[PDB]
């Protein structure tokens, strides 16, 4: 196989440090989320479950130093969040450039102080696509003059995704994690697998981004539903995603869980 995951990081208080998931040496991305709260009048604000922000700075650069990826995730599965003005899209966009993904500019200020992050993850859970698209335009706009960051995706797996489908389209997305999960009709279920390869085979086809990854929890607890053991993923998924020339790696939801679990461990091969 040769495998990359990605994984959120960043929901509960007592998990497994940044650091520490990053030394498992399981992972090609950590996601952070989330920026919940942003649009509407309202300040950005950060729900990373109680953790220090500004103590977050040393173990991004840790990552960093071990060649792993971190991206922040915007939106998130709950959260006071929209988009709805052109003025809000411009507003988030140049907070998040000069805040997460520049240099430090030594005087305002800086959530997680001065690391500079690999990326921003579209984690759109509701709102419609508003004006998402704008948001990205901003960004992608910001990455064609000098700063190189990645911009992610995580749609929900029915396609088209209705919060992202139309920016998905824009070909903008570097890589895409479909939550294969939460929704019956396109995951595993049953020992039925069916509508969980049909939504790969759709989603592998017609998404317009380099790579679609497959995104999966990491323990029965850590989604209402979707969750498929290691040993059926590795059987029963493998062998057709490699077919695909867009097949990037899994996703999982999420970091606390999979320490419990150790599916990443499990479907590798044991990660040292």
């Amino acid at each position: 196989a040769n495998l990359d995951i990605a994984v959120y990081w960043g929901q509960n208080f007592d998990e497994r440090s940044l650091e520490a998931t990053c030394d498992t040496g399981n992972y090609a991305y950590v996601i952070i989320g989330f920026l919940n709260t942003f649009g509407g009048g309202q300040t950005p604000a950060l729900d990373i479950s109680g953790h220090s922000p500004s103590g977050l700075e040393p173990q991004i650069k840790h990552c960093q130093s071990k060649n792993v990826k971190v991206l922040l995730s915007i939106g998130g599965p709950k959260g006071p969040y929209s988009l709805d003005s052109r003025s809000d899209a411009n507003d988030l966009a140049v907070y998040l450039f000069n805040n997460f993904l520049l240099p430090p500019g030594h005087s305002e200020n800086r959530p997680f102080g001065n690391a500079v992050l690999d990326g921003i993850d579209f984690h759109i859970e509701h709102g419609g696509p508003s004006q998402y698209q704008l948001l990205a335009n901003i960004l992608s706009s910001f990455r064609l003059a000098g700063t190189e960051f990645a911009l992610t995706a995580a749609p929900q797996c029915v396609y088209p995704d209705p919060n992202l489908g139309t920016v998905i389209n824009s070909a903008t997305f570097d890589a895409i994690w479909v939550q294969f999960y939460n929704n019956p009709q396109c995951s595993y279920s049953s020992g039925n697998a069916e509508a969980l390869m049909n939504a790969w085979r759709e989603w592998s086809m017609k998404a317009r981004t380099k790579k679609v990854f497959l995104g999966f929890p990491a323990h029965p607890d850590a989604a209402g539903s979707g969750y498929m053991p290691p040993e059926k993923v590795k059987f029963h998924v493998f062998p057709a995603a490699k077919k695909s020339y867009k097949f990037g790696g899994i996703m999982l939801w999420d970091s606390y869980w999979d320490t419990v679990s150790n599916f990443s461990s499990k479907i590798l091969g044991e990660g040292w």
